[PDB]
């Protein structure tokens, strides 16, 4: 796929909004996909203890962690299609070490777009949403083409 420069605008667009507070946003989509699907919160061998959304809000280590993983989602973002070199030992990480099925990736696409359509409905209407989900989808087909020529295709 391929997104136009108009579609990558308006996802960048509502991407630097998320930056004014990226530990929030963090926080909320990870705790927003252990809820939605709680099958995935049994990969993390750090934070499987969690029981409720209050201990999953008031775990630091949870935080910081979100902060990682928008960091580099958004490092892939601003790269437009051409990031090639940050797929790789992000693949390799996920599908070798944490054994991540694309599946999940699919499930914590959609609570990405929960939270900024929660958050910034200003700047995630119709069109918006559409090409967060094409930038998403490109992610997860290139991630999914990596995974099977490491071996996992999970
Ligand atoms: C937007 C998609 C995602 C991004 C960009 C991402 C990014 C990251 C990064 C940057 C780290 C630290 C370095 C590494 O181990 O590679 C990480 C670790 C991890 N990721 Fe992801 N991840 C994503 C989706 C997921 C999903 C869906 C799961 C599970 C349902 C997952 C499970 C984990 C686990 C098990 C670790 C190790 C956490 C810890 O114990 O340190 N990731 N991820």
């Amino acid at each position: 796929m391929v997104l136009s420069e108009g579609e990558w605008q308006l996802v960048l667009h509502v991407w630097a909004k998320v930056e004014a507070d990226v530990a929030g946003h963090g926080q909320d989509i990870l705790i927003r996909l252990f809820k939605s699907h709680p099958e995935t919160l049994e990969k993390f061998d750090r934070f499987k203890h969690l029981k409720t959304e209050a201990e999953m809000k008031a775990s630091e280590d949870l935080k910081k962690h979100g902060v990682t993983v928008l960091t580099a989602l958004g490092a892939i973002l601003k790269k437009k299609g051409h990031h090639e070199a940050e797929l790789k030992p992000l693949a390799q990480s996920h599908a070798t070490k944490h054994k991540i099925p694309i599946k999940y990736l699919e499930f914590i696409s959609e609570a990405i777009i929960h939270v900024l359509h929660s958050r910034h409905p200003g700047n995630f209407g119709a069109d918006a949403q559409g090409a967060m989900n094409k930038a998403l989808e490109l992610f997860r087909k290139d991630i999914a083409a990596k995974y099977k020529e490491l071996g996992y295709q999970g």
